[PDB]
């Protein structure tokens, strides 16, 4: 799948970076913490770990499960 614009509005389940990680679920604070959680992006759509943009970012991103690296851009591509 792809995502569209800035992809604000990607609900897909993709959940992997630009570098192969995985995607570090959006209610966990590890291995790291972090506020993009549903509390204060209630309209984000922060479910699971999956691709998400919900703070404008320039594409869909991600928290990674490796505690060295801690956000990637998703490795989707624009449509
Ligand atoms: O972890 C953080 O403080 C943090 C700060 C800014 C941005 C992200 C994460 C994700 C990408 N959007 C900008
Ligand atoms: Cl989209
Ligand atoms: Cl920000």
């Amino acid at each position: 799948d792809c995502y569209h614009g800035d992809g604000q509005s990607y609900r897909g389940s993709f959940s992997t970076t630009v570098t192969g990680r995985t995607c570090q679920s959006w209610s966990s604070m590890t291995p790291h913490w972090h506020q993009r959680t549903t509390e204060y992006y209630p309209n984000g759509g922060l479910t699971r770990n999956y691709c998400r943009n919900p703070d404008a970012e320039i594409r869909p991103w991600c928290y990674t499960m490796d505690p060295s690296v801690r956000w990637e851009y998703c490795a989707l591509t624009q449509c």
